[PDB]
């Protein structure tokens, strides 16, 4: 309802095909009337060198997230959305399991878009919190 | 001579083994008394699903770069360092090529480090500025 096209977690998945999400194992798991989720292994695939989860690694989920849900909420035949700035704070590191990530919208303005991000290992514990602001821009 | 360890390349290199850097291309390529630079592939690892550059693989190669810059100025038989604040503007995109990052200190305090990384594509325009900020903590 936030949506302008309704998400299809199977299609959101497959989109990511022979593209970053898809090496690092990200998966579109969830998505209701103003959310969307999607969760990264925590593994060799996104550590860092000593063994935590990649504070980049982090930021991937978040834009890759955060990007999928302005692509589903602009007039995608006139309209393409990119990344123009993103900030997160690092709260608690990560060494297994899966990260989550839950999108939530704080503007969707004309010409850009602010999504809040919110990231937790699975002990449910906030681990990382992102800001995203993408820019809308015409075909 | 901002440093504590003199870089050391292959070290610095190899020491990516089974972690995002590795996966994803990310290769320190030099640096001097002020800078350290790496660089990383565009291509299907890094595209985002409209193949161009991810941004959040921008800001891999950005904490990937800055990290190790810190580790190479603490004293790590007492200390390491992790990411605690990230930002970035994307500011252009990229679709094929190496993105090329350089690291230079903003501030070197005692408990937190700051550091400008600056990104460019092969034809040398900067395509993303990142401020990265890291927490020294005692092992």
């Amino acid at each position: 309802s936030l949506w302008r096209q309704t998400p299809d977690l199977e299609q959101l998945n497959a989109s990511q095909k022979n593209s970053i999400g898809d090496l690092l194992g990200i998966r579109f798991e969830a998505f209701d009337d103003e959310s969307l989720t999607a969760s990264m292994p925590v593994d060799s695939r996104t550590h860092q060198p000593f063994g935590l989860l990649h504070g980049g690694a982090s930021v991937v989920l978040a834009e890759s997230l955060g990007s999928m849900a302005s692509y589903l909420c602009v007039d995608t035949s006139q309209y393409y959305c990119v990344g123009l700035e993103v900030n997160a704070n690092h709260l608690r590191g990560l060494r297994s399991g899966r990260v989550t990530a839950v999108a939530r919208a704080i503007h969707l303005g004309r010409t850009t878009h602010v999504w809040d991000i919110r990231l937790s290992g699975d002990d449910g514990k906030p681990s990382c919190i992102a800001r995203l602001t993408m820019a809308v821009v015409p075909l």
